[PDB]
């Protein structure tokens, strides 16, 4: 199978470098306007309770638009609010951006827009010094995504009022600056690590044209990735997060990809194969190699659309276009190239050793397998200690603390929440309808309302328990609709929330009523519990679908089930290390972000990425050995020629992909440092603590066993046309 296609891509050479690079950049051109059709939503379970009572709250009640924009503004020299002639100065630029942008702008709502009056909460829209006053702009838009694109047309215009002087906060500067990381990371990714990536790939080839292949590979992959992604967007949303993640995990295991390809050509090459015949043996052998380990990613990233989160689905199809086009590109594109180039691919050099580390490897593993329990025992037992930290698990939501405390926007909000506190709430909603379409009873009201008083934990600012339960405000965009009637209250502690909405939930309603439960505390806690209720489920067909594809890319069913348990390992204690410094705080004063309760669906992806990457630098390593193991070789001979073959290519397949992650730590969103650490920390432990240590050491301890499979499951293997884990009688 590979053998076929390892002499058909040097026959077609000319046209599948033609065809595919054309496809690779038709997609580019189309994927620049990616960025203008992606959502924010998708972190909350679409067919539960919360969103249903979102919904039918909205088209009751109305949207509340009034947390859009709040605009605290202070006047200059030290003069108070009360400055007639102020007053009159800022309304006026107020009314001028509005009358610029009313197709973005509603209005602007607050105490200046009626100085003297006696509403109370319009009145405390001033501080008690009259030294502050803040303003609600509500914006136009019929979803969360077209209501922030046009906070972004009028942010300059409106921070430019008052001198300049305005602190813009609420749900839309937060979004902006939020999503705003995004532009950050890849800018920096741009100038930091692809020249850092081109260091690196330089000193593995020793000249230009080997180290550039892999690099235009991960650019054609990214180019038709983002096409593919902007296909996508014609039938269904996708978010943001999924571009930073073609560019995160997609980038640079395509350059890993490409890397074995070039690696083990140049390898053939110094053999005395001729070109076509070496663009067949690493098909059959590099080749086979990548495409396997593309299809085990993908067998990582398809159990998380068992989760009814969006924001994973869109981001697992950005996985599986990324990885299986730089698969599909590697012995295609790739391929041909090294077929068409030949051994001019070491022609240029720099102007335009390398068995001694070979042999260093050979020295460490018969030092670890000649007294291996001395190393397995040792290493499994502290990742083992890495993984209590993890029992301290907390899961929560999107706030301004996602930014780093020194953030303008989220210091604006913080401020606001200090000098006007109360307008802030995150309320439980009881959304009370009725079947009948009759509308509902005052008395029917007040008996939801009795049964929520015997639930302590809710907030009580006035001091009353008959203040508390209000209904929730009708906006003028809703069917005031007495079948439904919505009454909310926030919690004193956000802790209490799973264990407040279930006493909630367990209220009998009145008679014909049913109260649906829900509120952004309602909301985060129905994705937390859909994540985990599934999470089993996800990681019985993540491990099992990884494993076969194991025993296909090599010939044994021990070894499969050996990386596993290291895979699980590395997990676990990748997990509870990230735990440890964004949960628990150790190494937040530094990367400069705060300790907070983690994203539930970010833990969903992050198994997903951790294992299939652990998993594919087994396959690189152990793809060797059995190679070597195929030719006759004893099993310790297998293991030092395996890790000797490979330890400089997999050493330098992780730096590639640690580098572009070390410029995602610096990301102003904390979320993407717990990703792009937990990329950091699993690479350093697969590429080091395990293949140097608790491969060769394992593997030792099972001798010949590490390669047996039963026959009637080898056969099958070769039935299906992948059983190439050795090579044919060639003459060169
Ligand atoms: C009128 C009917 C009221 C409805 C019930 C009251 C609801 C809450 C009202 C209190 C205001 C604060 C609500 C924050 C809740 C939104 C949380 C959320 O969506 O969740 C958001 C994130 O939440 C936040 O970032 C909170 C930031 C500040 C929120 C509050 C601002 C305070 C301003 C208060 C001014 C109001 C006073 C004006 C009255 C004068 C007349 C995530 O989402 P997403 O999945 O898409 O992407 C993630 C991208 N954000
Ligand atoms: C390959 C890996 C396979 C791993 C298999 C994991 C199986 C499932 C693990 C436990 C499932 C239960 O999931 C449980 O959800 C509740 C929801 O409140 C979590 O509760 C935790 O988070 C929520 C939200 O903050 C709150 O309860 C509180 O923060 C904390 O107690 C528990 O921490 C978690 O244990």
């Amino acid at each position: 199978m590979f053998a076929w296609w390892g002499r058909t891509v040097y026959q077609f050479r000319y046209i599948v470098i033609g065809v595919m690079v054309a496809l690779c950049l038709g997609g580019g051109v189309y994927g620049i306007s990616l960025g203008n059709h992606v959502t924010q939503s998708g972190f909350y379970d679409e067919g539960s309770q919360s969103v249903a009572a979102s919904l039918i709250g909205d088209e009751v009640y109305g949207r509340d638009r009034t947390s859009h924009v709040v605009a605290i503004l202070t006047p200059p020299d030290d003069k108070k609010v009360t400055d007639k002639a102020w007053q009159k100065k800022v309304t006026e630029e107020l009314d001028q951006v509005v009358k610029d942008h009313e197709d973005q702008i509603v209005g602007w709502v607050g105490w200046l827009k009626a100085p003297d009056t006696t509403d109370p909460t319009v009145s405390a829209m001033k501080t008690q010094d009259l030294r502050h006053t803040f303003i609600s702009i509500p914006l136009q838009g019929d979803d969360d995504d077209e209501i922030l694109k046009n906070y972004q047309v009028v942010e300059p215009e409106l921070q430019q009022v008052n001198g300049g002087d305005i602190r813009l906060a609420g749900l839309n500067p937060l979004a902006s600056e939020l999503t705003g990381t995004i532009g950050e990371d890849q800018k920096r990714a741009e100038v930091a690590a692809i020249p850092l990536v081109a260091v690196v790939l330089f000193f593995v080839f020793g000249t230009v044209i080997a180290a550039a292949l892999p690099a235009i590979i991960g650019g054609l992959a990214i180019a038709g990735a983002l096409g593919i992604m902007r296909l996508v967007a014609e039938f269904t949303p996708v978010h943001f997060f999924a571009q930073p993640v073609v560019t995160l995990i997609g980038l640079g295991i395509a350059i890993d990809y490409g890397l074995f390809i070039v690696s083990r050509f140049r390898e053939e090459i110094a053999e005395g194969y001729d070109t076509e015949a070496a663009v067949r043996r690493t098909v059959m052998t590099s080749g086979r190699t990548v495409v396997f380990s593309a299809v085990i990613i993908v067998a990582s990233s398809v159990p998380l659309l068992l989760f009814p989160q969006g924001f994973l689905k869109s981001i697992t199809y950005a996985i599986i276009a990324s990885v299986m086009l730089a698969a599909i590109l590697s012995i295609t594109v790739l391929a041909a190239a090294l077929a068409i180039l030949g051994p001019r691919v070491d022609a240029l050099g720099v102007t335009t050793r390398e068995e001694v580390e070979r042999g260093f490897w050979g020295r460490l593993v018969n030092v670890v397998m000649k007294r291996p329990i001395a190393f397995a025992a040792p290493i499994l037992v502290v990742m083992v200690l890495l993984i209590i930290p993890l029992g301290q698990l907390s899961l929560g939501g999107i706030s301004e603390k996602y930014l780093p405390p020194d953030n303008a926007v989220r210091q604006s909000q913080e401020q606001f929440d200090k000098l006007f506190p109360g307008f802030r709430t995150e309320p439980l909603t009881l959304v009370m309808k009725r079947e009948d379409g009759e509308p509902i009873t005052d008395a029917q009201i007040a008996d939801m309302r009795a049964k929520a008083l015997t639930v302590s934990g809710f907030t009580d600012p006035d001091n009353d328990p008959e203040k508390m339960w209000k209904e929730r405000p009708a906006n003028d965009s809703g069917s005031k609709d007495p079948s439904v009637r919505v009454i909310q209250n926030g919690l004193e502690n956000r802790n209490d929330a799973a264990k407040k909405i279930d006493e909630l939930r367990a209220l009998q309603p009145p008679h014909g009523i049913e109260v649906f439960v829900g509120g952004t505390p309602a909301l985060e806690q129905d994705s937390i519990h859909s994540l985990f209720d599934k999470l089993p489920l996800m990681a019985l067909i993540l491990i099992v679908t990884t494993t076969v594809l194991m025993f296909l890319a090599f010939g044994s069913v021990v070894l499969p089930i050996k990386a596993a348990l290291m895979s699980a390992l590395t997990l676990g204690s990748t997990m509870g290390i990230l735990t440890w410094m964004f949960v628990d705080g150790h190494g937040s004063g530094l990367m400069n972000y705060t300790p907070q309760p983690l994203m539930a669906p970010m833990i969903g992806l992050i198994i997903a990425v951790i294992w299939g990457l652990s998993t594919d630098y087994e396959v690189f390593l152990v793809s060797r050995m059995v190679e070597a193991r195929e030719r006759g070789m004893s099993t310790a001979e297998a293991i030092r020629i395996g890790t000797a073959t490979t330890g400089r290519l997999i050493t330098g397949a992780a730096l590639i992909l640690a580098v572009v992650a070390g410029a995602f730590v610096f990301s102003d969103l904390v979320m993407m440092k717990y990703l792009a650490f937990g990329l950091l920390i699993a690479l350093l432990l697969d590429a080091t603590i395990i293949r140097m240590f608790l491969v060769p050491a394992v593997m030792k301890l099972l001798g010949d066993d590490c390669w047996w499979a039963p026959r009637w499951m080898k056969r099958v293997q070769e039935k299906l046309g992948l059983g190439e884990t050795e090579l044919p009688d060639e003459r060169k």
